[PDB]
């Protein structure tokens, strides 16, 4: 894979993200690094309004442009949502809104915190020479002490890395169909099934690092967006870049490239049929980095793996293909159980529209079995 910014170790995640910005930008990173205390102390909003307008021209390489986008997205969430108790600011000041909207046009991402910010660019190893495990990793930014953003972001990142071993198999799946190598195709499919089955275990780690009350009452408050949100019904005003208020969706793992890429690989048409779920997954492609959007489009341009396997009357191929579909179904069923524990039950102590979305996506997956 060429310039799709896919890493063979960490997949769609940004490999070894930049931790520090140039000194020109320490006014940005002091705030971001101290969001827990600046929010709690009611000082955060005022330091945002205190800030001088910086130019983005001192951010040279790709990693610093991404880190900065992470820094400014977290400051926007903090500023818009404050202490997370419902008192909203509906205008984001220009000394932050202009350089944030400038950088996002530069990266073809919307000016809100997305999955590629706080999951794919929001990590480090503790010791660079020890492996990629929860114990040797940390996030770079959080919102409030005890918000479990470390557990939530890291475990998701760990699933993205576990899926990377399946992604590197994709080129051989398509070459084997073209070159008509049935034995190679069968083994490439069983290899993809194994990786996705191993990713189900990584999901299990969520129960040890995220708490249902902290997730529902704090973390998701700060990840919320302003599209269809009654708290900013007309969207957010970006000071001195648009005079109208503009609506952007909160961050979602519907923005993850990795479950979309296996739906496309296996010919599961998650984006067909005109339902709300198909609509949401298409739109969330604009919230992915353009390189990964480009990868998904190129995947769709390749001949259907499902059609090829259906065409050949080969029980061995049919069962290797079904092994991947079942492994996708298993991930989405366990995930649904996670949502029942971390959203449905807390909300009982709204939640039904998102579960019908996830049930629609799971059932679509399930109906691709042969
Ligand atoms: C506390 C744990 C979790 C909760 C409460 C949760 C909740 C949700 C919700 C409400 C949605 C649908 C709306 C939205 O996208 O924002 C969703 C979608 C999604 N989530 Fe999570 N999630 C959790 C953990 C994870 C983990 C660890 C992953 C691994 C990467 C993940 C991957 C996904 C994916 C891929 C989707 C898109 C729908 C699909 O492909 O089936 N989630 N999640
Ligand atoms: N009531 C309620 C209610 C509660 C939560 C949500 N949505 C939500 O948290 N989406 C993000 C998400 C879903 N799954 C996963 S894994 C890693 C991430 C992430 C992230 C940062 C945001 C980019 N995500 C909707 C409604």
């Amino acid at each position: 894979s060429k310039e799709y910014h896919i890493d063979e170790e960490v997949g769609f995640a940004l490999p070894n993200p930049q931790e520090n910005l140039p000194d020109f930008y320490n006014d940005w990173m002091f705030i971001a690094k101290h969001l827990p205390d600046l929010i709690e102390s009611g000082q955060l909003r005022e330091r945002v309004e205190k800030l001088n307008m910086l130019s983005i021209d001192h951010l040279t390489d790709h990693k610093s442009q991404r880190l900065a986008r992470l820094v400014l997205g977290c400051i926007t969430m903090a500023y818009v949502w404050g202490k997370g108790h419902g008192d909203v600011r509906k205008v984001l000041p220009r000394n932050i809104a202009v350089p944030y909207c400038q950088l996002s046009k530069k990266l073809e991402l919307p000016p809100i915190l997305v999955y590629a910010d706080c999951v794919l660019a929001n990590w480090k190893k503790k010791d660079p020479n020890k492996p990629l495990t929860y114990e040797n990793m940390d996030v770079l930014f959080s919102f409030r002490d005890g918000d479990c953003s470390k557990g939530f972001f890291l475990v998701s990142l760990l699933v993205e890395i576990a899926a990377a071993s399946a992604i590197k198999v994709i080129p051989t799946v398509f070459k084997a169909m073209q070159m008509q190598e049935r034995d190679t195709l069968l083994k490439a499919l069983l290899e993809i099934a194994s990786c996705l089955e191993k990713a189900l275990q990584v999901f299990h780690q969520i129960h040890d690092h995220v708490n249902p009350k902290a997730f529902f009452s704090v973390l998701r408050i700060y990840l919320s967006g302003w599209k269809g949100n009654p708290q900013l019904s007309d969207g957010l005003v970006y000071e001195g870049f648009w005079e109208d208020p503009k609506e952007f969706a909160g961050g979602s793992a519907g923005q993850s490239s990795v479950f979309q890429c296996f739906d496309v690989l296996l010919g599961i048409q998650q984006t067909a049929g005109g339902g709300h779920a198909a609509q949401f997954l298409q739109d969330m492609r604009r919230y992915m980095p353009p390189a990964h959007r480009n990868f998904l489009c190129s995947l769709e341009s390749n001949p259907s793996v499902r059609e090829f396997v259906l065409s050949k009357g080969d029980a061995g191929l049919r069962e290797a293909y079904d092994a991947c579909v079942k492994a996708l179904v298993s991930l989405r069923s366990y995930h649904l159980q996670i949502v029942t524990k971390y959203i449905l039950i807390p909300a009982s102590q709204g939640g039904t529209d998102l579960m019908n979305f996830l049930k629609t996506v799971r059932s679509t997956t399930e109906k691709s079995l042969l």
